[PDB]
């Protein structure tokens, strides 16, 4: 598999399966599209994710996603990942929340 | 059963079911000891509540808690319940994390 760690400016048909840390807050481009900076990461690291419109709202933390096709470019300073236009961004994983009953615990 | 907004200083001996919106933060006094204040609702509305050490420190986000003999008082300038002496907190409800395998959803589907 492909690692976070080795993933360098300029490197292309990244396949890449990670888990997402953070989503970014999203801004506006001159010509109305949003964009979202998520920071994601394997054990061997963590790295920026640019990704485009409702992509954007897809995306929480927790969320296991295979890249596939991607690219690294720099942007702005900070090394950055992108999906091919002919790959793919898959949702493999996600954690939830689960309600549960509590017999009483006493905190004291 | 009594709710949130009918809450006022001075008020004692309440018996109160919440939900923890927020853990919010710690006041560390010179003595050592820790208290911190944390958000809760209910349907009505929304309240502060401090609690001392280890009592608090399991509270998460999420959790369903019963307080017995609390009392309401002002501190910061903001409505705020305490746990009285002979009165208790009581976990009766909580949120827990699970993992869901997802089966290849595309996110240009």
């Amino acid at each position: 598999e492909t690692f976070v760690k080795d993933i360098k400016p300029g490197l292309k048909n990244l396949n890449l399966i990670f888990i997402v840390l953070e989503t970014g807050r999203v801004t506006k481009t001159k010509d109305g599209h949003e964009v979202r900076t998520c920071k994601v990461a394997d054990k061997t690291g963590s790295i920026n994710i640019s990704v485009w419109d409702d992509v954007g709202n897809l995306i929480q933390p927790g969320d296991i996603i295979r890249l596939t096709k991607g690219y690294a470019s720099v942007f702005k300073g900070c090394l950055t990942l992108y999906t091919g236009r002919g790959g793919d961004l898959q949702k493999i994983g996600e954690f939830c929340m689960v309600y549960s009953e509590v017999p009483n615990f006493s905190h004291h």
